[PDB]
């Protein structure tokens, strides 16, 4: 089964591979199916489950939530990630995409999270996104506050540049668990403006989001040299899929990636956690990054 | 009155509104007027002051001297914030525009300011630009001497990087006081590259200069969003609404007012009372930038 | 002589003025030839010389070994500094170029490089560039290892980040010597991105590489405002020539560089190290800065 990996110094277990909840509304499952598709995948290993505020119009939650209920005796086998701090058109109120780091929002989104999706607690909370108006202190209080209650175990924060991620972290008694950012051969500038520097630092493990460029590795027409080098490699490594060769790609990266799978197909989120078991060398990563952007490194 | 802020830990405490007399030398004033000027503003409840080594040809710092010299009860209620650290062409030694941040040189030019404003004391020296041949061992002497000397009682420092900050900070036993820099709905790259986490995080407040956003057409929509929004908040002029805008970030900035207009100072003075919706500032930083938050 | 100067806190003390045998193979020097070159440029107290893993498609650090063979009464007179951690295309094993910073890699290519230049020790060992993947922990052991063993005395980094200088830095007990970057009038990003404010707050010396851009200083249409400056700059400092003025610019600066000398001709390693007497002023130095990025500050 999948590896389990504690994420930060006095952070949680989670599965070495994340299942993300995205699109949950895109796949069109009753809470019976959902359930049944709950099941395959955390039998394979995938434990840790991927949440947020937003996600589908505020439904995706919830959706979920009516899963664990028909089917109780599975939220003690998982970990149940979420964020908040975004707001979406997707209420009257929000004339405007904008954020709500407000102390008193956040307390108010954790505390629906556990009530979508029919949970106690969380494992993780993550301040969806950064931002402009974000006061330290303020998301620092309702921190103390979820923890002191139980409802959340752990925290972390989601596409934070270095220096925000510190910000805040000067306002906490404990070390964020992640940094849950994107990482895929299509998209690598935080291998090196420092974000994965300072997540290796400090020993943090970051949680990679849209591996596979939110699907378009396999449909953008503009990656043909990136799905011709992965092919190839794909052939040395005896991989399944070139979607394997970049779950693998990500994942021996230093800092220690956790892949979150999207797709609503559990045999697609068969042959992902396989790549677990590939072994990439340092040209074949090379070779791919080569691929990927045109040029070689410096 | 206007609000009271201790700007940083340790640190002197401020007025949240700053008045900037860089442009001094356009208000067309006589040291008669300017004493009258001077005394509308702290009367207003502004008692921060901005000066520069260089401001004016060299001379806004000395104008603002003579006007203090014929009202001998004025240097008190203000706190003067002046800076060095750059060199004009303006004077005949210095051939290109450069800075200078040695020791002798950075105490040279705080006895001179001290000199023109006709006062003993400073209680900000910003060392205004970050210089490439800065040693902030020799900064550091400087500060030190002066320090003692009771002649400068804050330092702080001007358009500095995050690093460039840490590099004189590590130097010195005492916290920096300020950051002064540029923040605008026309000019927001310090909201995100790193400037403003690092002072918020140190607890720190930067006196935001510059908060042409009206001259410049390109900003029409920016300007018409002020409007709607200052129509909403019952705002004067949509100026109050970009001072609201820039006061209301979380590292808590001290704007500074740079119009010689008295009329200008207090409805400037008058954009605390507003009370600006989260979503309202999105709205306005959207009109400026044209794209939404990631 | 050059004077002497300690580039970190419990480092090593180099002499200001480093001799780098990256072109060597240029040279086309021969053993006897290089000892006697070798053996000028240290009587003017260029002790310190700076060598790599793939300099020369990895013939430099062997050719110096001969010179130090037929003469090793040199070797305790010198400070030698080498570097790995790149993978060039010069091997037939490499399809593509990349960077290799394994443990047993580096402890590999340091041993190899005490075989190739004929020493029991290294001075310093520098990993060469930045690795993406690049893992501290396996790094820093393979130094503990190397330092332990006697056979590296001091440890540094090259061309890196202030943020993979500070991560690799968080798993070594012994402070990093320095980080190799380039500084030139000619490669200024360095001067403001942050990367010398870190070493100057450290109190870590840099070497610089390419002063004179590679050699493009003199030839280049490009920098034609810029030669022209350095010459007016150089009878106002009396220098002897534009070569001096660009070194006496880069010690100029406060993080105090080590200036890496890469002529092949004698003379001229003589000449660049008289820069170490002229007494630059900010407005000359912010005068070359203008001419060679065309506007103020
Ligand atoms: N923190 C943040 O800001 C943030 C933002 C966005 C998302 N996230 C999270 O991170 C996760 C990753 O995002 P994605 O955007 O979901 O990531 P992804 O892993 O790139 O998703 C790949 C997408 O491609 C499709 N796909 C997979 N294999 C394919 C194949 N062989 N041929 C054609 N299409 C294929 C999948 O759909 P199929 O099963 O559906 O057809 C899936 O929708 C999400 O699940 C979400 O929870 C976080
Ligand atoms: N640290 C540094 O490097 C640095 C550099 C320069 C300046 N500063 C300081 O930064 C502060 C603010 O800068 P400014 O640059 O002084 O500030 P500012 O806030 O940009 O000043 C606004 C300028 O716009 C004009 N204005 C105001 N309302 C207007 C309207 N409705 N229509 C047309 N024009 C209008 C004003 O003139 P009216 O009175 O004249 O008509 C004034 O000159 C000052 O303290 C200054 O000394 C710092
Ligand atoms: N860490 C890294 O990544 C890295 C990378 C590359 C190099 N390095 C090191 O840094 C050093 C500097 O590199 P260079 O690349 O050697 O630096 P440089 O000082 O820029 O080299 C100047 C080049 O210009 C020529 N030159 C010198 N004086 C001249 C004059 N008056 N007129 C015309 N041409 C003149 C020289 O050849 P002549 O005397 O020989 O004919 C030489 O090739 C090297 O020694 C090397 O060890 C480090």
């Amino acid at each position: 089964l999948v590896q389990r990996i504690t994420i930060a110094p006095q952070g949680p277990e989670f599965s070495r591979f994340v299942m993300g909840y995205w699109r949950l509304m895109d796949w069109n499952m009753s809470a019976r199916q959902l359930v049944s598709f709950i099941e395959e995948h955390l039998d394979l290993g995938v434990t840790t489950v991927d949440h947020a505020d937003i996600y589908g119009g505020y439904q995706c939650e919830a959706a979920f939530g009516e899963a664990l209920k028909l089917a109780p005796h599975l939220r003690e086998r998982m970990e149940i990630v979420s964020k908040c701090g975004i707001a979406t058109t997707a209420r009257e109120e929000n004339v405007i995409g904008h954020y709500i780091t407000d102390r008193d929002h956040i307390i108010k989104s954790a505390e629906q999270s556990l009530i979508n999706l029919a949970t106690d607690h969380l494992d993780l909370l993550l301040i969806h996104r950064p931002d402009p108006l974000m006061d330290a202190d303020e998301v620092a209080d309702a921190f103390k506050h979820l923890h002191q209650s139980g409802k959340v175990r752990h925290f972390g924060v989601s596409n934070f540049t270095p220096a925000q991620f510190a910000l805040l972290q000067s306002r906490l008694p404990f070390t964020l668990a992640t940094n849950q950012v994107e990482i895929s051969p299509v998209h690598q500038p935080l291998l090196l403006d420092g974000t994965l520097d300072q997540l290796q630092q400090l020993r943090v493990r970051p949680m990679a989001w849209s591996c596979l460029g939110g699907g378009r590795l396999f449909n953008d027409d503009y990656f043909q040299p990136l799905r011709d080098e992965l092919a190839v490699v794909a052939e040395e490594l005896n991989a399944g899929s070139i979607e394997q060769v970049v779950n693998a790609w990500v994942l021996r990266l230093p800092s220690q990636p956790l892949p979150i799978i999207g797709s609503g197909k559990i045999e697609r989120v068969r042959a992902a956690v396989e790549a677990e078991t590939l072994k990439m060398t340092r040209q074949q990563w090379f070779r791919i990054r080569k691929a990927a952007l045109g040029y070689d490194v410096p």
